[PDB]
């Protein structure tokens, strides 16, 4: 369980980290929007393929993925993401693992 907030990675860096061979599916990533605005998105590598997510906060303290998968925070947010599958094409796993 570690999904490894990285609010500097782009959308070229986390397609080529959760797709990299560092994760066996399930990789999952926690960065900041570069499209939306005050909020965080993450990005699953799934099964193959690279999954992204946007994560809209309460303004206050809760991120939610969706109007359905809302946490008072992202670590926790995250934990429910793991054991259902709902919002996620694969439920997370470990952290999405790169070449460095």
């Amino acid at each position: 369980s570690e999904p490894w907030f990285f609010g500097c990675i782009s959308r070229s860096e986390a397609v080529r980290r959760l797709q990299a061979e560092g994760n066996a599916t399930g990789a999952f990533l926690i960065r900041v929007s570069e499209k939306p605005s005050a909020d965080y998105v993450l990005s699953v590598r799934d099964t193959q393929a690279v999954r992204h997510y946007k994560i809209w906060r309460r303004a206050g303290g809760r991120l939610h993925l969706n109007e359905a998968v809302s946490f008072l925070s992202l670590p926790e947010l995250v934990n429910y993401h793991r054991a259902q599958s709902l919002s996620h094409g694969l439920r997370l796993a470990a952290p999405c693992r790169k070449h460095e």
